RNA sequence: GGCAGAUCUGAGCCUGGGAGCUCUCUGCC
């Protein structure tokens, strides 16, 4: 799946297989 | 060169509730 992180008030995600 | 983590309280942009990219810091090879 995608790994999210809180950046710029919004949550940025990173494609991670699952 | 690659990977991971962090954020307007490290920083910026686009879309539009996320998904990408660059930069910075840290760590690893």
């Amino acid at each position: 799946r995608v790994r999210c992180r809180q950046r710029k008030g919004r949550r940025i995600c990173i494609r991670i297989x699952p």
